[PDB]
DNA sequence: CCGACATCGCATCAGC
DNA sequence: GCTGATGCGC
DNA sequence: GTCGG
């Protein structure tokens, strides 16, 4: 918040050329910046003083100092004025319409919420969900109210089978105050990289906290990621908790600490570090670490036994989960 | 310059 | 049905 | 849109 004004500018550029632009890579690169400019400690003075920090290249640090002189900036003011992009924007706000939909929906006639309850025939499951849900999914969610959740899935989930480890990742391990959702890593001896023992591992998770009737909806559900909704139980009298979105990912537990770093997040901050591995040579998912000969083709999976590792392996300091919130 | 830009699971559709 | 491209998740 | 070779 104290460059707030021109992170939340380049915020609002970067959904504009991921919406209505469909150009993925100048998206990433506002978002970049926007997340290079909020951490720098210092109350930015001019468009030169940002260009210093990487991320920040010339066409920013003009529209910095556009900001800085005006207030606004005119691009934006523009952006704003045009209908097909403050449509298309809308739109891409309801979880399953992205720009492609959203562009389509448009071309249909369908354009405002009411176009969308109306037509309700005209979308796929998710969007259904997405739309049902929609004030409620841009609620944030108190940790309060993520430690609550947080109870009932561990203890739901050691219900089903003490050998479980269900970890509450996302923004939440980072320590936020608040969360858009609630992400969840689950594991299980019986699956690892080398085998399945059993099957349904997430099923049976999910089964249960439909049992309880924690979980409400389903966004996609597959053998190892489950995307869905959850609402606290309420008192006697009291008004409801607003409806929550709620992703669980299952992963080979011998390979834990690349789930948690990953699931972990941030999104900017894994996509720095993993853009840092493949500088250093080395490719990062979910899963592994892995060498890079240059081939190209990625190597075998190196031996990991803590995030630390991981870190290690691309030569960079530790750095714990509420430092990489960027 | 100009090629790269992080990485993948699940839903849906078209081609065969 | 199987495969593969594409969207969408943020 | 920015960055690295
Ligand atoms: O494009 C993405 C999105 C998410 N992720 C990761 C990191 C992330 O924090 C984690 C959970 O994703 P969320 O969408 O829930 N974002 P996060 O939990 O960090 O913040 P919040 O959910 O409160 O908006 O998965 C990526 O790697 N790439
Ligand atoms: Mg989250
Ligand atoms: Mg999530
Ligand atoms: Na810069
Ligand atoms: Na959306």
């Amino acid at each position: 918040t104290l460059n707030g004004g021109i992170t939340d500018m380049l915020t609002e550029l970067a959904n504009f050329e991921k919406n209505v632009s469909q150009a993925i890579h100048k998206y990433n690169a506002y978002r970049k910046a926007a997340s290079v400019i909020a951490k720098y400690p210092h109350k930015i003075k001019s468009g030169a003083e940002a260009k210093k920090l990487p991320g920040v290249g010339t066409k920013i640090a003009e529209k910095i100092d556009e900001f800085l002189a005006t207030g606004k900036l005119r691009k934006l003011e523009k952006i704003r004025q045009d209908d097909t992009s403050s449509s298309i924007n809308f739109l891409t706000r309801v979880s399953g319409i992205g720009p492609s939909a959203a562009r389509k929906f448009v071309d249909e006639g369908i354009k405002t919420l009411e176009d969308l309850r109306k037509n309700e025939d005209k979308l796929n499951h998710h969007q259904r969900i997405g739309l049902k849900y929609f004030g409620d999914f841009e609620k944030r969610i108190p940790r309060e109210e993520m430690l609550q959740m947080q109870d009932i899935v561990l203890n739901e989930v050691k219900k089903v089978d003490s050998e479980y480890i269900a970890t509450v990742c996302g923004s939440f391990r980072r320590g936020a105050e608040s969360s858009g959702d609630m992400d969840v890593l689950l594991t299980h001896p019986s699956f690892t990289s080398e085998s399945t023992k059993q099957p349904k591992l997430l099923h049976q998770v999910v089964e249960q906290l439909q049992k309880v009737h924690f979980i409400t909806d389903t966004l996609s559900k597959g053998e190892t990621k489950f995307m869905g909704v959850c609402q606290l139980p309420s008192k006697n009298d009291e008004k409801e908790y607003p409806h929550r979105r709620i992703d669980i990912r299952l992963i080979p537990k011998d390979q834990y600490y690349c789930g948690v770093l990953y699931f972990t997040g941030s999104d900017i901050f894994n996509k720095n570090m993993r853009a840092h591995a493949l500088e250093k040579g080395f490719t990062i998912n979910e899963y592994t670490i892995r060498p890079l000969g240059v081939t190209g083709v990625a190597g075998e999976p190196l031996p990991v036994d803590s995030e630390k590792d991981i870190f290690d392996y691309i030569q960079w300091k530790y750095r714990e989960p509420k430092d990489r919130s960027e």
